[PDB]
């Protein structure tokens, strides 16, 4: 119940970073990989529908519960995300949010990785999170701290 | 050109890697992501045909042509790839051999990353490779040399 949570304040995380690394404007296409029981849990069980609203700048506390599965479908429907709330995106589910249920990050099972691309398909940058607890947050690098 | 036998050579070389690094008997899931070019020429194009038989250490100045797609089709039906030659292991295309067609590794268009797992889902090694010229190989590492 920290996979609809935690993951959602991953999705913030990563936009601030965007923002942080001044990335953001040169980001045209995002990708999703979740993993163990993030990824166990499956298409339509509140992962997905929490990370892309996330990734939307909603959050958790701020946004409007009734109004995620419509907005999960209208995204996929019109192929299109609006990153962070200020930019339309590009976005087919089928490339862009994969659930790796074989797989599994090293830290813990409740593992993410999001990733943003330019517009040539070059990676800009790579960010894996963790959440664990009630749905408490950690990026790969600071997990150990 | 090199869609086919850098390829074959590029599975030979992680076979050779994974005896190499003495990581072949933990081994029990493999996965083949391709990328840039390589991806773009899709499913039964070639070159997932060159890389499953390669996985096989079929060897491509020495392997029968004729043989390569039928045997392609038994790995598929069966659901199992006789690593190296010396051990069948579980197989899933839809989860196993991606054509990453949006994605660009980034020395070279011709990218594929190698990877083996333990049967705990753990992550053994990756190893990205590129076939270039001809259809001579190199890994990530070594292009620069
Ligand atoms: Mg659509
Ligand atoms: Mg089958």
């Amino acid at each position: 119940s920290s996979h609809t949570v935690g993951p959602m304040l991953a999705a913030n995380a990563f936009l601030q970073l965007l923002e942080q690394k001044n990335l953001f404007d040169k980001t045209q296409r995002v990708k999703v990989e979740l993993y163990g029981s993030l990824a166990l849990t499956g298409k339509g069980h509140g992962t997905d529908k929490a990370i892309l609203n996330g990734l939307e700048n909603k959050a958790p506390e701020t946004v409007d519960p009734a109004s995620m599965i419509p907005r999960m479908h209208e995204i996929l429907d019109s192929n299109l995300l609006n990153l962070a709330g200020k930019k339309e995106i590009p976005f087919h589910e089928a490339t862009d949010f994969l659930f790796l249920q074989k797989e599994l990050l090293p830290k813990h099972s409740n593992g993410m990785r999001f990733s943003a691309f330019d517009g040539n398909a070059n990676l800009l940058i790579e960010q894996v999170y963790y959440s664990i607890g009630g749905g408490f947050i950690t990026t790969e690098e600071d997990f150990d701290k």
